[PDB]
This record gives structure tokens, sequence and C-alpha cells, in this order.
């Protein structure tokens, strides 16, 4: 039932990214966040320092989160797997859609949920 | 308890490389979800989906290598592992090749033994 | 007689899309509309939220609807299958035509017809 | 409860196709079945006559080893006698060159209950 | 004698098209004109509505009609088959020629000849 | 009522072609049949002589299994003795390499009634050539 | 009346070529035959010696001669222009068609017609 | 002696074309001139109407400098009033981009003497089209 | 404890390069530095003279140093191997990441550490 | 004088590889050898386990070692950088040459020299 | 009259080449023959030694010599320029034609004509 | 001694071409000059009329900066009045895009002495 | 006397990079032969041929580097040098590029000063 | 005049290579021969050890040596520059020609000439 708890937090995180609000992002991510993602060229990154770059140095877009499946593991742990559709407008003016498969693992540290691990493909 | 996970992950990969489906099923939760290249960007209820790859054939020589395994522990019963899998093998044309995958496995302890509940693989299968 | 009813509604829906009238679109679509379409990269979308983007953020064209075949199923259900030819003018100035195969499933909710499912293949 | 009814029938239909059991297929399809599908080159076909060809001239798809998977089946129900299903079909198979491959189709099947049993009246396949 | 009648009408129709005179075109075409043509992507079109677009949204050219063969069928029916060579000047300034094979089926409705079907390839 | 008459004759003609029955074909075609078709490279042919070749050189070497389908046949009638049909021909067949393929042609056939039976006087085909042997 | 004379001779010449009957060919060609043709790489050839090669070193085919136009010039001279469609069967087993545009100039030497010049494109 | 007569007339015809003098061209061509040529896409044209287009649409916008050369003209004579010429036409010109280019055509012209002057009744061109404007 | 010493010096060297501070670079490099690197077309260069050019004739970037492994060899010698991820912004405006595998061999000459040899493979950064 | 010591050991190591003598290789390599190399897809490998595969599963060839430059660092440490030309004969029968740039770092453990780190760029040999 | 003399000798030389008769070739070529030709990669060769290779280490063909133009220069000198069409049969079985432009310069040494220089461009 | 005579005349001819001096060219060429060259598309041309075009319509090749080089000129002499020269012509120039380029031609020129001065009667250029 | 040659070779390359043709001519024998890419595989009497490259334009920034110069000496008056020339420069598009040439220069001492009599260059000009 | 001395030795060296006679090759080459050549990938090689491979592990061919230019430098030194044309027969059966530009520097060590340096491009 409180699977919807996770989905909301995931949605809030993606919202922060799309806004370039790094302070908002950091709040929701654990400081020791590990990340597999295309931009890391097949490396695992201690992904708080690595992600700053994309905020500090950066159009209309709409993110959609399909078939979010949440595994719950006792009081303080859960993981979410979901397809992220991103509608945007290419420089050449045309509208385009792009798909990513995303896995976010969540730990509740004192009341709030934290994202500790992130795996993105696409 | 981190070394506990790595061992189980290693045991799972061993089962896959052997085609021992019974061994695989033991270590995977029955409701295992999976993102992987062979699923064309879909999430699969990955016990039924994986059978096919076992039923239809270490025969060839291969060496799996697991680099920089990082394990997050979350209370008594939960942990997730992220690691690069290098796979040395021999192509049909006879040459030796290496392929890299980035893998994320999320683990739940159900009564003593660890179960794999979610799997995310990107790169080469 | 009631087959021509569907075709008209389908035509009205396409008209709303070509006009960018989202209010008009929403009226004719069920709020729980599911959609398979090229712009969704082979995924099923809960297609009211997904479609807003194309209205809110967006030339001479003529839509043509060939060989509309309608299956009727009791008082309150019908589905339509039709080829959509779209004549338009490319940026380079030339006139082009593009074909889509479209399936729309309709439910009558209280007097008016609602589009509950949409399947589009070929060109957007 | 009646949504799971449709999924089962859809599954039974796909089973018939993979087996090359045309008699089984015909039972589940309405005789006036319309179809959009890749093999019809963007045309709507009165798809009972059109589909026979693939049964009569091709060894069962299950002759070769294959596993069909049906993801996120969403069913709209419309009163007693009408329903439509939309689903992604993953098909695991083995190419002639010996390698294993997976292929995706997006499928829409519209169903009418004629006297107890469900009938497939329309089919839309893309991929 | 009545074969030359058709050729003239066909010539008049092509003249209307090359002029963008839609009123002139409609007069010569039956209102229920069916058409196979490249611009219809292998579909049959109820080709009065479909053709408007090319008039409403649109230089020196010379049409040539080779080996027109006309079949006559009683008082009120005939069909013509002919190669249409079109000499024109491309945007890049060069002169170009293009070939089409055309079939027009004619019905005499009330004095005048009407084009009821059109098949164009090239 | 008389439109279904044409469709049947068109169907019978295509049947003759798919069987390699040239006698059956000739019966249904006027002897002065003109034809535009892909195999004629954009030329009009006095298409009784030109068509023989595709019959005479379809042997048992080249008897693949095939199924023709005729979509949205639209028939224009013109007085007692004249009519024209326009239709899409889908042809399901099996390539030499063993795979099944489908090909589309757009076809226009103009018909003259000579004494009871219908005759094909003109033929226009665009897209894929779909004679057994092609 | 004398136009049909030429067409027949042209047909007889093409027949000789399709049969590989060089003796039959030579009879109908003037011994000083000039030829433009694809196989001559844009050169004019004294085309009796040049043509032998194709006979001495060489299945079902049907030649068709479209819209033969014949110019007659007094008792002893005429030229024919015609499209040659050739239906044949490629080595890979498929049936193919090929088009050539042909011009043959004829001189009546002593009863029989002789081909003095030949121009082939395609 | 009478062979050089033809070559001169052929040269005069090509001169008329390169000048865009259609009146001069028509004088030298029979009014029933037939033509095979690249610009006709493998069709025979009643080539007086078809050729006008290339004259009428060659303006001062399109007066490049060009030099025609006629190689190995071979002339067959056939009684008093008939002859045919076969020759390679090299055309030196200057492309729009400013560079100089050369193009080759193989040409066959059949001639009829009508009362003193020679008339061109048939024309066969293969290779590059070399009218000023192409 | 003395491994973290090397990582810091390596980090300081990369910092100098990204700043175009050649004086700072020279301080940390031995004057007889040898170098294998993409820009040298498979040659070993006496890499103090060769490197000047890139400073004298030269946007936002972030270097990341993954899994630095340090071998120590007695008091005065150590070598470091590490993956260098470089986030930058191409001229066309897009953000790009590029990977290099780097080996730096260090000699302690009187208190301070000196870089005597450098091996770079992948993308020049 | 002690530079020629290293070159000889490097030569002996390459000899062992070209012979498929894994025992001979292991003797000369430290058991904790780290390696950057083409076959490792830009990863650092704990390169004793990773290298076995190429021995266990494996024509005329001639290795040539150009401009070996050796840095010495006190009693027990040294590094060598050199270009390796490898003349061989492809399966298609033709003779081919391939170039690698190689860096080997050496530690003297009790009398004998050990290879502790290896960096190879260009062609795998 | 003496132009036809050259053409015959040129024809005899080409005949010798097509037969692989090197003795016959050498007789007609000056011993100091220079040659530009495709097989020499844009170099001038002292072309008696260079040509041996093609005889010693080597199908139906017909050579044709178009529009041979001969310049005569006093008693003992002449040059010939001609297009050589070569009809042959490719390995794949099809018949092919290839064109070369050829220049041969001739010196009469004591009664017989000798080829002293050869320039070939296009296809070998 | 008389071989160096030819090379000089050949050099003078090339000089005339690079300058666009047609009068100078005509003096050195026989009026019946035959020519094989790339610009003639594999045809032999009566190359006095054919060559005018390149002078009358093109700024001197020496308008742009170029250096011609003549490698390994080999001359066959044949009695008092006849000789032929074969040589590689390297041409250094500057492309429109600003870069410097070199291009190679293989050239054969046959010479006849008519009354004191040498005349070029035949020319073969490849490249 | 080997270092004598290297200096003269360096002086010659300096003259070329400066466009000082007078300086070049002094150091080259007047009968200098040359194989080089710009000559399309021909040997050139390379004093006249080279003028063109001087007359028609260090303006742009470049750094030449001369690796592993090997000098053969042959009695009092003869020597030949073989060396790799790395040239760092900046392409028109603004990027920095490096190009390699292999160069052979043969030297004759004519009365006190050294003269370059033959030059062979392969790779990039 | 004794330029021909060098050319002969160069010819003898190439002969040894084409025969695979390594003993004959070694005699004519100085033991410290340096070499730039395509097979060395832009490196200078101490080219006695490097060259063995091509002898120990290896059709009709004819080498031609064009415009050999020899610089002489006192009693004991000379260098030769020459184009080497190689006529051979490819595996596919066709005859091919290939060009190399070669520079060989020669030192007379006690009576016989030795090749001390070699530069090959092509």
């Amino acid at each position: 039932m409180r699977k919807q708890e996770i989905i909301k937090t995931t949605e809030q995180l993606i919202e922060a990214v799309n806004n370039g609000d790094f302070e908002a992002y950091a709040k929701i991510c654990d400081p020791g966040l590990t990340s597999f993602e295309p931009e890391a060229l097949g490396n695992l990154v201690e992904g708080m320092d690595f992600h700053r770059f994309y905020f500090e140095n950066l159009k209309p877009i709409h993110t959609t989160i399909l078939n979010p499946h949440v595994h719950v593991i006792g009081e303080d742990a859960a993981c979410i797997a979901y397809i992220r559709l991103t509608q945007y407008i290419d420089g050449q003016g045309r509208p385009r859609t792009s798909q990513s498969e995303e896995t976010r693992v969540w730990h509740r540290r004192d009341g709030k949920w934290q994202n500790v691990h992130f795996h993105c493909s696409g």
C-alpha cells in the first residue's frame, strides 16, 4: 500500500533533476549514492560529485513513469524498477520521445527516504 | 555481512554458467523482476523468462571476473550489490573475446537464506 | 446506421487533434484512454497525460480516412479500423503523403461515445 | 474477475497459432475477423481467409523452440458482451544461424461474447 | 472520329491541372472519381477531396501525350491509356523530363464526358 | 447486383493466371487487350502476345503455393455493356529461400460485355508483379 | 505497303541474332555496316567484324517491337526507329525484361534490303 | 564530294541549336522529324514540338560559352535523295560552378533531299544531352 | 596511509593540467618525465618539452578518478593506476564524458614526490 | 648496468608469454600484479587470474623491443617503457606486424625482480 | 600508301602480344623501346625487359583498331595514334569490351620498321 | 646535343600553355596536331581547334601560382627532321580551399622539324 | 662528430619552419635529391621543387620533436641520420593535432661545412 | 663511373631477398643495419633481427630498378635512391605491379660494400 510512498519520492527526485535544483536532488539522494548510467561509460560512480556537473552547466519536456514495480524489504528498505519515457523537442525543432529502464534502491534514514543506488540503461 | 552477499551473487552466476536451473531458482525469489538486454527494455517477471536460456543449452571455455563489487546493506534483511562483470570467452570463429556488463542485484533475506528479488544488466549479455 | 455514428465521432476526434483543441479532444476520449503509438516507443500509455504535451507545445494538411470498417457489439460498444492518409508540406517545400493504420475502440458512457483504446502503426 | 477471462482466451488463441492448430484458431476468432498486421502491408484484411495460408504452408512455429510472454495486459470491459485487450508480446526463439533472439510486438485484440464463448472480431499487431 | 473526342477531353483535363484551375478540373471529373496514384501510397482514393490539396497549395512546363490508345464501348463509355512526358525546370535551374503511364476511364453523363477512374504510375 | 458480376470475372481471370491456364485467360481477355505493367518498363503492350511468355515458362519447376486477396474492389458501371474495377491485390507466396512473403499491387481492369460474357480490354498494374514465375 | 516490307526485314534480322545464325545476319546486313551500341563504349564500329564475336561465343526469350516508325526516301532508301522489349530468364532463374531504343537505316542493293547503319541505346 | 555536303548541313543544324535559333533549326529539320534522345526517357518523339521547349527556355540567363567538335563523321549515301551520318559529338562547355567540362554524345542523323536542300527526318542521340540549357 | 599521499599528489597534478598552470605541473613532474599518450602517436616522449605546447596554446570540466590502486616499493618509490572520467561540454554545446586509463610512477626526491613516468590510453584529456 | 638487469627480466617475461609457459610467467610476476590492457576493456584487473585464460586456451612470431627506457628508484624499485613490435602470420596466410606501447613497474622481492604493474596500449599480443 | 605500311606493322605487333609470341614481338620492337602504360604505375620503362614477364608467365578475345591516324616524317620516321577496343569474356562468363588509347612511334632501321616508343592509357 | 634542343622546345610549349599565350602555342604546334588527353574523353582530336577553347575562356593557369617540373625526359631522335619525347610532368599548385597540391601526368610529344623550327604533330597525356 | 650532424639537421628543419629559403639552400647541396609525399613517389632534384613551398607562405604555432636520431658515420667526410619527426600544430578547425614522419638525411662535408645531398621522408608532410 | 659498382650490389641484395637466401643478404648488409619501412609501422629497427622473420617463414616475380641516382662521398661511402617496380601474380590469379621508393646508404668495409641504412616507402 505504502509502495506509493516510494513512487512519489522517485517522482520528486526526477522533478528536481528536470528543474536543475541540485539542493533538492541532494536532499533525496544518500551522500554515498552509487550509480551505473550511460554517461559513466560502464563504470560505477560515487554519484554525488559526478552528477553536480550536469546541474552547474545546464526547453519543454514531460517525463512519464510506466509500470513502476516496487519490492518492499522490512521497515527501512525498498527498490523500484520503472520505464522512463521523456517527451522533448530536438534542436532541429521536431518533437522526440526517448526510453530509459531505471532501478532505484531506497533506504529510510530517519523519517525521510534516501536513494542509495541508481541503475539507468538507454 | 557484505562478503555474505558477494558469495551468493558468485554462487548465482556459477549456476547460470553451468545451466543448473534448479540451483538458480533456489537463490532467486520466485517473483524476481529483471531489466536486461534480451528483454528489449521491458521489465520481466524473470523466472519464466529465464528458463528458455537454460532449457536450450561451460561447454565452451569461459572465465567470469567481478570487479569493484560495492554492497549497500539496509538493516537485518536487505542489501543491494553493483559490480562490473568481465566475461572472457572464445567466439565461433576461434578468436578469444572479452565483454563487459554492469549488473545490479537487490537481495532480501527470507528465513536464513538470501533471495535475489531484482536484477538490472546493461552492456553485453 | 449506427456505424456512421462512430465514423463521425472518429472524424470529430481527428479534427480536434489537427486544431490543437485539447478541451474538444478530452470530451471525446475516456479519461482512462490507453494508447499504442509510434511516439510511445512500443509502450502502452495511460494516454490522456501523455498526449497533453503535443497540444500545449505545438501548416496546411488534409487528413483522409479510407475503408473505415466498424464492428458493433451490443448497445454500448463498437471498434473502428481505418487507414489515415495525411497530405502535408515538408520544410523543403515539397508536398508529401504519409499512411497510418489506426484502431479506435469506443464505449458509450451516458448518451455520448468515448474513445477508451487507440492503436496507431506507420507514420505519426 | 471477467478481465482474467479475456487474458486466458487471448493466451489460448496465441497457443493455437504457435501449434499450427487452425481448427482451434477458427473456434476462437469470429468468422468476420478484421486484422491490421505487418504481413498485410498496411491493409485491413477479412483475416480468416488471409491467415489460413500461414497454417497450411508452415510447420508449427512450436516445431522450432519458442517461448511467448505477455507483458502488462490491460483489459477494457464494456457491458456483458464486449471487451478489448492491449499487451506487449515478447517472443524468445532461435535464428537459423543458431543464436537466440527476442522480438517485441504491440497487440490489440477486440472481443465479442457470442453465446457463452468469446470471439476475436478485430486484431491490430505492430512490430 | 469519337476516339479523337476522348484525347481532346484528356488534354483539356491535363491543361486544367497544369493551370491550377480546380473549377475546370471538377467540371471534367465525375464527382465520384476514384484514383490510384503515387501520392496515395498504393491506396484507392475518392479522388475529388484528395486532389483539392494539390490545387489550393500550388513556372514553364510542356506535357506530351505519346501513343494514346482509346477503347470505345457503346454510346456512353470509353477508356484511354497513354504515356505522359513532362518537360519542366527543377528549382536548381536545370531542365528535367519525367514519364508517367496513365489510364483514364470516361463515362458520358448528359452531353459532356466525365472522368470516373484514374490510374497513374511513375 | 451487376457489380458482383465484375468482381467474380476479375477473380476468375486472376485464378487462370495463378494456374498457368493460358486458354482460360484468353477466353476472359479481349484479343486486343492493352496493358501498362511493371514488366513492360512503362510501355503500353498489345498484351495477349506479351503475356504468353509468363505462362509458357511457368513449369512444375516454378509451382510455389500462393493465395491472392482482392481488397476494397470499387466498380464503376457505364451503361449496359461497360464497367471498370480498381482493387488492391495482396499476394501471399513462398520465396525460393523457403520464407513466406506478401506483395501488394494496385490494379485497374476495364471490361466490355461481348454477348453475355465479360471481356477485359485494358489492364493497369503498379507495385509488385505477382504472376507465378515472378 | 513498302513500310511493312522494312518491319519484316528488321524482324528477320533480330530473329537471326536471337538464333546465333551469323550467315543469316550477314545476308541482311551490308558488308560496310557501321554501328553505335553499348558494347562499343561510345565508338562507331565497322560492325561486321565486331559482331562475329557475339555469335561465335554464344534459353527462352521473346522480343517485342513497339511503335515501329518507318521513314521511306525514294525507291531504294528507308530508316526504322523502334523500342525493343526483350523478355528473358536470368541465370539466377528469375524472368527479366530489358528495353533498347534502336535505329536501323536500310539501302535496297539488288532486289533485297541491306542494313547499312545501326544505333542502339539501353 | 556529296558526303561533305551532309557534314556541312549537320554542322549548320548543331550551330542553330547552340545559338537557340529555332527558325534556323526548323528550316533544316523535316516537319515530321522523329527522335530517340536521353531527354525523352527511351521514347520516340515527333520531335519538332518536343524540341521547342529547349529553345524557348534558353535565355541570356543560360548563354554559357561552348564549342562542339564532330569526330570521325561516317556518311552512308543511298541513291540521289537519301543519306545518313553517324558521328561522335564532343561538347566543351563551362559549368555554373565556373569549371570547364567536356561531354560525349554518339549521334545518328538520317537525311532526305527535298528540292535542292537537305532535311533531317530522324535523329538518334546516346550519352550526354548537349543542348545549351543542359 | 602513505598510499593516500600519492592519490593527493596525482590529484594535484591533474588540477594543474586542468588550470593550465605549467609552473605547478613542472614542480610535481621530474624534469626527465617519460610519457606514452595518444597525442604522441605511439612514441615515448621526454615529456616536459612535448607537454609545454598544450599549456602555451590553451570551458567547464569535472575530472573523476575511479578505483585508484597504489603499489608502494620501499621508502622512495610508488606507482598509481586509475581510470580518469572527464565530463566536459563539446563546442556543439552538448555534454560529453570520456574515459582514460592512466599509470603514473612516482619517485620521492628530497621530501616532495616527483612523477617520472606516465602511460595514458583511451581519450586525450 | 642495473638497467640492463630489468630489460633482461622484461625479455624473459615476454618469452614466457610467447611460449605459453604460465609457471615461468607467474615466477616473474608478483602475485598481486595489476594490469591495464586492451583485452580488459578499459578496466584494471588483478591480473594473475585474468591472464590464466589466455595460457590455458592457446604459429611463428618474432617480438622486437624498441628504445627501452628504464627509470631506477633506489635499491628495490624500477619501471621500463618500450614499444613492442610483433611480427606474426595471420590465419589468411599473410605476414603482419602490430605495435604495442608497454609500461612494466618492477619490485625486487629478495634477490629476484617481480612485475607488480603492467600498462599496454595499441594491439593485444 | 606508306601509312597503310605502319597500320599493318602495328596490327602484326598486337597479333604477337595476343599470341604470347615474344620472339615475334622483339623482332618488331626496337631493343631500346620506352613505354608509358597502366601496368607501369605512371613510370617510363625500358620496356623490353619489363614486357617479358607478361609473356613468360601467361581465352577468346577480338582486338579492333579504330580511326588509326598516322603522321609520316621523312623517309625513316612515323607515329600512329588509335583506339584499341578489346572484346573478351570475364571469369563470371559475361562478354565485356574495354577501350585503350594507344600511341606507337616507329623508326625504319634497315628495311624493317621498329617500335621505339609506346604510350597506352585506359584499360590494359 | 640535338636531344637538349627538343626538351627546350617542349619546355617553351608548356610555358605558352601556363601563360595562356595561344599565339606562342600555335607557332610551336603543327596545324594538324592530333591529341589523346583526359579532356577529350578517350577520343583523338585534330587538336588546334579543340585547344583554343581552354585559352579563350580561362585566365592563364599562371594567374594562380603553379610550378611545372619535367622528370626523366627521354628523347628518341630519328634522322635530321624527326624526334619524340616522353616525360613525367609534376605540377605544384594551390587548390581553391587554400591547401597546396601536386599532380602527375605522363606525356608523349612527337616532333617534326619543318624549315628550321620544330613543330609538335602528336601529343598523348594520361593522368 | 655524431652530435655535429644532429645540430645541422636541427638547423635545416629550423630554416624550413621559418620559411628562410636562403638559410635552407646554404645547408643543402645544390644537387639535393628527395623522395617525399608531395612528389608522388618520384625522385626530385629537390632545390627547384622545394622553392614553391617557401615562396607561397611559424605564423601558426608548431613544435617539432626529433626522436631516437641514429647517425651512421663513414670516414672523414660522410654521414647519414635517421629520425622520427613529431610535429605538434593547430588545425584550421582550431583543434591541436600531432603528425609523425620518418626522415633519412645523407650528409657530405664539402670544405668545412656539412651539406645535405639526399632526403627521404615517409608518413605525414 | 664506379656508380655502377653500387647499383650491382643493390641488385645483388634485392636478388637475395627475392630468393629467401638470408646468408647472402647478411653478407651484403652491415650487422648494425638501421631500417625505416612500412612493415615497421613508422619505427627505426636494428634491421638484421627484424628481417630474419620474413626469410624463415617464406610464386613468379620480376623486380625493376628505375632511374637509380648514386651520390658518391670519398673512397668508402655512397648512397643510392631508386624506384622499385615489382611485377607479381596475386592469389586471385591476376598479374599486378607495385611501386616502392627506396634509399640505401653504403659503407665499404674492407674490399666489399655493406648496406648500413635502408628507407622504403610504398
